[PDB]
């Protein structure tokens, strides 16, 4: 319940650099310590010794919680708020925390007690007035910048921690907003008895006064530690004082650099003055939350009105160039089944490469704190993009089948619909597999266009006389199989239009109807087992 | 030479809002006034009465320079630095100002005196240590954030102004950097005798002390105007004083909101206490600078290593699927001239839509201050993208003509090369025309893909039996003419392969060889006169 961080001589290196060189401090419960210092002075590198996320040869020193070397028993009461607010844009403020409660709180609790443990942090972090507004981001009209930091603090206030370690929470806020956000972080130490240690960039006048304890670092030597009242009165005991009306934070940061109307002199004054079946049951609940959580993310990636327009446009071009087409024109119709097969191998695999890059930050953050394990995260993008990446092609083909006059009958329709969707999902798994192998979104959006070019050229339409050494590349192609199958569903084995009439080199093809459905399934599962094995390195 | 801004009762409205409600002040030469206030209190709306860029029914009030109503004779000595540093990323620090000097200083001066009037502002704004480093941006390794504001202040220090009106220059800078940047803005008033009025967001302790005069606005009523020493000593004459060690800017901003341990009380204490051939010669020099200026911008848009890879890839696919192709296979070769014709109508027109959107901020800023006129700006993108958007296609076709075994002979080569480049530039003018009509880069990158889809479908390859009502749309198509011409250059009028053998429906076509070269020229000039008429509204 109480956490007395009692770190001493916290040293640290990096490969040449040294961030911390013997810091020492104590942080008792009910006490609002604030670590101050110049930029690059070693602030964040020491908050990540209170967050316990830096231990090895770099960190040297004994970091203690209640005089005990740190454990994950001691890491269930510590919540480290980082500077990046990683929130999903389309979730309401309440949904954003209702979902994190179910994922974070232990499942032993009921699912109706988890709803109030996530709605009390709303009411006590002052979010009651904006609990039902979209979080948004720069592009989406959302919440204020001061509310987007409270919401990111309610994440770590859901496990009810003891040692709460924020990392520059006020940076980028208003003048009054960054005062209230520290008025609230005082109530967590003065009204709840927590141990809150935060670093602030440039405190205002009222924001420095509300500190109980203060810690100053120049370059990693702990120039001063103690109360906020005893800081400005300590330094003049060596001969330093403001020459003009100052903010006591302003005066103390200047001393951190050595600028007096002195850095090395203020460090030597520290030597002598201030020296079985459930496991498959939790997985299917991590997946049921991760599917309903990021459901509006899979409804903005898919029903963007610049994708509905690029498909309502193709549906009126593709259904006007071929209006009441005739099946006897075997060459006008094999070029329709290759536009349908080009459009839907490029549209899915391209838009599916901006999915893993865009969420590598929210994933690795929320994966390292428990809360899911990449088997339920991967399988919630997979199962969530299947459901949404089939509504545009299913409705393009429903419009481009009765105006184009393709093969009538409910059986040839549902077999063309079935073959499109199985190909829309087999090419989309090419996006997911390249997006995850190359975690860059613009470097991987070019390799999925140089790859759908090698797939469209070798797809069997432009070239009928492929060289003897380039014949294999149509087999690893995904458009070869959707086009072999789209033709065989509208014409067949010839013999019904060879009865009516160049129509045996483009109508009989090379592969069966089942080796074309059995390899558009080995590319469904095969391009997802590679999208996962590529994420097993993050 | 001296500027005594003597504005009085500067009122302002907007449609309901009111930013300023009777401000009054005086700003004499040699005097560093700093206007302070809360966010939205009316700071920037009053700096844009010193920048003279807000006059009409909204602004009401007499704004005076040397007791004279403002003119562009009085607007040649005023330089308004705005918050956005709009610099071209690839220009060196010296080139960025050497180019602005030639465009800004009057051409009566020599071109070697303009070189020193632009290198003295380098030396006296402390840029000598980084004059030969790339400016860069977030993506490009460039200069510091404090040097990127000096460079944007050397722009307005090139016409040698008198009333220099900066707008929040320190916002987003370091702790020490924002001190030096105000140490330098004091030398412009203490070492050069200028009239410098700037608004600062949250001054530090040493940054408030370096103000000569100060102006405080709560919501547009001028709570206080006067020296920096007389501000904290004035308010206690009504009973206000800091209850704890403050920065005097911190204490005064709190009073701006009415927060004392009062807003309306501090305003009433102001009523009674502080109450022919040369014109075508300048144009061809504005164009010679604007071409050498943004030349490295037309070398990053064009030689991006993800465009060299998307064209070195197509050149090895297109030259491996058709390796030693045979001219007797009339259908394998008409599908090669439609890949060449699809690739080069989509690659140029797509990448040419992100040009006018990305520079609508640097253009409108630098156009309103003289310095060019959109006839020389437009004609420097046009003439600058022609030269660079022909190096990739000219070198794709040089590789895909002697491996593919197209029609041998220097005359059929240079006629295919000539027809490609004329089509690469006629489709690129479709990007420029849509990018400028729709100044959004992602909303216009979708209409130039729904348009190159209607152009590729009606290009005469996929459909040979186009409906009776959709036959016109191949004539307004740009791929129809590059494909009609690419075929006629490799086959001709038939008669040489009809001698050797479906090859009269795809080889003779509809349009002549001169109506196909005479409409790929009416789309060069026609898609540029529309890209310009769309920019004549910005
Ligand atoms: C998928 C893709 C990748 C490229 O690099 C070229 C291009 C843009 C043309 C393309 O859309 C390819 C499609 C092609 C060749 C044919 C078509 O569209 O009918």
């Amino acid at each position: 319940f109480p956490i007395t961080l009692k770190f001493v001589d916290v040293c640290y290196r990096v490969k040449e650099r040294t961030i911390l060189s013997g810091v020492t401090g104590m942080i008792s419960p009910g006490e609002f310590m604030a670590v101050l210092g110049p930029s690059g002075s070693g602030k964040s590198t020491l908050l990540n010794a209170v967050a316990g996320r830096l231990h090895g040869s770099n960190l040297t020193g004994k970091i203690l919680i209640n005089d005990g070397k740190i454990t994950k028993q001691t890491l269930k009461r510590t919540g480290f708020v980082a500077q990046d607010d990683l929130l999903y844009p389309h979730l309401t403020v309440r949904e954003t925390l209702v979902f994190v409660a179910l994922l974070r709180l232990p499942r032993s609790l009921t699912r109706d007690v988890k709803l109030r443990a996530a709605e009390s942090v709303i009411s006590e972090l002052g979010l009651t007035k904006c609990e039902n507004t979209v979080v948004g981001n720069t592009f989406i009209r959302g919440i204020s910048g001061g509310e987007r930091k409270r919401v990111s603090i309610a994440h770590e206030l859901l496990i009810n921690p003891s040692l709460l370690v924020l990392d520059e929470p006020t940076s980028g806020l208003d003048a009054t907003a960054a005062l209230r956000l520290v008025q609230t972080l005082a109530g967590l130490a003065h009204g709840k008895g927590k141990t809150v240690v935060t670093s602030i960039h440039q405190p205002s006048s009222r924001v420095f006064q509300m500190f109980d304890t203060v810690l100053l670092l120049s370059e990693g030597k702990c120039l001063f530690v103690g109360k906020g009242r005893d800081a400005m009165a300590y330094f003049e005991s060596v001969g330093f004082s403001p020459a003009f009306p100052m903010n006591p934070a302003d005066f103390l940061l200047d001393l951190a650099n050595g600028v007096c109307q002195v850095r090395q002199t203020l460090v030597t004054a520290y030597d002598t003055l201030l020296a079985i079946t459930t496991c498959i049951a939790t997985w299917f609940s991590q997946l049921c939350i991760l599917l309903h959580r990021l459901l509006k993310e899979r409804r903005h990636e898919s029903f963007d009105l610049l994708r509905i327009f690029q498909v309502v446009a193709a549906s009126i071009l593709c259904g006007l160039m071929w209006w009441h087409s005739d099946y006897r024109d075997v060459h006008d119709r094999l070029g329709l089944l290759f536009f349908i097969s080009i459009f839907w191998g490029v549209l899915p695999s391209f838009n599916a490469v901006f999915t893993f890059p865009q969420e590598r930050a929210i994933f690795t953050r929320e994966r390292a704190s428990g809360m899911y394990t990449l088997s339920s995260y991967f399988m919630a993008h997979v199962l969530g993009s299947l459901s949404m990446e089939l509504v545009l092609p299913a409705s393009f083909l429903t419009f481009t089948y009765w105006m184009v006059y393709l093969r009538p009958g409910i059986v040839p329709f549902l077999l063309t619909l079935s073959v499109l969707l199985l190909y829309v999902l087999a090419s989309q798994g090419l996006g997911l597999a390249l997006g995850a192998a190359i975690m860059d979104a613009k470097k991987a959006s070019t390799i999925v266009t140089v790859t759908m070019l090698a797939f469209v050229l070798t797809g069997g339409y432009y070239v009928n006389k492929v060289p003897s050494g380039m014949v294999w590349m149509k087999y690893v192609s995904t458009t070869f199989y959707c086009y072999r199958l789209l033709v065989a569903i509208q014409y067949g084995s010839g013999e019904e239009i060879l009865r009516m009439l160049f129509v045996e080199e483009e109508v009989i093809g090379d592969v069966g109807m089942w080796t074309s459905v059995g390899v558009l399934f080995l590319m469904f599962f095969g391009y997802r087992v590679l999208a996962y094995l590529a994420l097993r390195r993050i």
